[PDB]
């Protein structure tokens, strides 16, 4: 019997405007390179206009304020909690899409004008290419961060049967760390593990676990706190047609086509694989630069950040040009190949407005059963059901430490480490120091205001 | 080391910008269209009628 | 199709042609409205021979 968030809240009548720095980020889009003499650290990253970008707030305490007006906030029973009534992601780069390609690609024929028998046989026939991406958009917004399945490996069975060597399959839930890829066009699966070759998607890829984010679980969530609030728009449509190159399997049975001879004595294969391109992108259906006014969410946590963190991901493969840069070592009076290194980059930034709206939670005997259950961690940091620790005194001391009076002694608790999320890689963003309240300095609460009706 | 070609597509007459007035109701700065220093600055950037 | 071996000659450049982006936008100011670009800032005191 959960009930929604705006029975046991009180929504107050004063508004917060915030405001981000202007972000960026520069690095190589293919691979991380290392360095060589060490294997942890870092000399470009791999940022790339395919990953999802997930940024992860930090909202001030709002029981860490000294208000004048002290005669609404009573704290005898009452405390603070913010909510989220608008926001705002822009962008400043120009339209620009972006290639990608693999050197040793399994493009072994083509499949859609001419492929006149026989065979041509070789041993090796892999090779470069390169081709566009499945275009998107999309941004999620929640107190809790995203959830994103993948397909996957996993022990197939028991050992009895012996019909056919097969992977078996599995698809698998957990949490959408930044510096993933997005799907783009080959299915929700890993390709490290899957596949064996590593030869078959180009190289941002063939090491990756192109995850997808759940719209069905994430809806059917018992509280409802992933999902604020939610949008997409995608397309894609094929460009060529090619085949793979390797002994199928799986035989093709001989009752679904008359059997050949003469020219046609060896059956060829029956996997291809198309190629994806996203066709043109204009200025009209874009999703960014434009306010979102929180009315009413979607679930039940109608805008209520727990926690005093949001998590915000946005994903865009329209703004993915790719910088490159040529540079020389000699000055040569004719052109050369041999006098010239080039190199490719990609550039990113974004921005983050917000307004926030703080109101007044009552605390009944009744509604702090409520809070308990939902989860424990945020009835502690208001520091409402505490107990006494026992031992009155002690008798730990000695003058002196290092004596021969000794034990050893040692300390350093590890008692500061609670939160289970230092696992994985966000996007941090400090808001902690740029709150504000005039809200008519500021580039939102102008197209606000009118919103307001005032 | 890849580069891609951009050609952008069908220029029609629907879609254009100009040659329409427009009205200045409520600007989105504050100075709404007053102007300082007896002149202003407007620029434009014109691709579809380039013909060479 | 591009298939192994490479075609290798020390020259290489070509007489080509290609088209543009489609773009309009227009814009009002009492100020000359700024721009932006990526421009080659120097480094730190060494690199150490790290990269070129």
């Amino acid at each position: 019997k959960v009930v929604s968030t705006d029975e046991y809240v009180s929504r107050t009548s004063i508004y917060y405007y915030a405001g981000s720095s202007r972000l960026l980020a520069v690095g190589n889009p293919y691979f991380s390179i290392k360095s060589p003499n060490n294997n942890k650290k870092v000399l470009v990253p791999k940022v790339s206009g395919l990953q999802y970008r997930v940024f992860r707030v930090r909202l001030p305490d709002p029981n860490k304020f000294g208000f004048p007006d002290t005669s609404f906030y009573n704290p005898d029973t009452q405390r603070l909690v913010w909510a989220c009534v608008g926001l705002e992601i822009g962008r400043g780069q120009p339209l620009g899409v972006g290639v990608s390609g693999h050197p040793y690609l399994n493009k072994f024929d083509d499949t859609e004008t001419s492929n006149r028998y026989p065979a041509q046989p070789g041993s090796d026939n892999r090779e470069c290419l390169s081709m566009d991406y499945k275009q998107t958009q999309l941004c999620l917004i929640g107190c809790k961060p995203p959830t994103g399945e993948h397909w996957g490996k996993g022990v197939a069975c028991n050992n009895n049967a012996a019909a056919t060597d097969c992977p078996p399959l599995e698809l698998f839930n957990s949490i959408i760390e930044d510096g993933d890829m997005v799907d783009t066009g080959f299915g929700c699966m890993d390709f490290g593990t899957l596949q064996a070759n590593k030869s078959d998607v180009p190289i941002d890829i063939c090491n990756s676990t192109c995850k997808y984010p759940d719209y069905l679980k994430m809806a059917s969530e018992p509280y409802g706190d992933s999902l604020f609030f939610f949008l997409r728009r995608e397309q894609m449509f094929v460009r060529h047609f090619f085949n793979r190159a390797g002994k199928l399997g799986e035989a093709v049975p001989d009752d679904l086509y008359i059997k050949g001879s003469g020219n046609t004595a060896v059956i060829q294969s029956s996997a291809f694989f198309p190629t994806p391109s996203g066709s043109i992108v204009t200025s009209e259906s874009q999703l960014f630069n434009k306010p979102y006014w929180l009315q009413r969410a979607q679930g039940h946590n109608n805008g209520i950040c727990w926690g005093n963190q949001l998590f915000v991901t946005v994903v865009d493969t329209t703004r993915s040009t790719n910088m490159t840069l040529c540079t020389e070592v000699t000055k040569e009076g004719t052109y050369k190949n041999d006098n010239f290194k080039e190199y490719v980059r990609h550039v990113e930034e974004y921005d983050l407005q917000f307004v926030f709206q703080l109101c007044k939670i009552t605390l009944t005997a009744e509604i702090m059963t409520y809070i308990h259950t939902m989860d424990s961690n945020i009835l502690e940091d208001w520091q409402f059901g505490l107990t006494p620790p026992p031992s009155a005194s002690l008798q730990d001391t000695y003058r002196f430490v290092t004596s021969q009076a000794i034990t050893c002694q040692k300390t350093a608790p590890p008692k500061e480490k609670e939160d289970p999320l230092n696992k994985y890689t966000f996007w941090e963003v400090n808001l902690k120091e740029k709150f504000s309240a005039d809200l008519d300095q500021f580039p939102l609460g102008r197209k606000f205001l009118l919103q307001s009706g005032l």
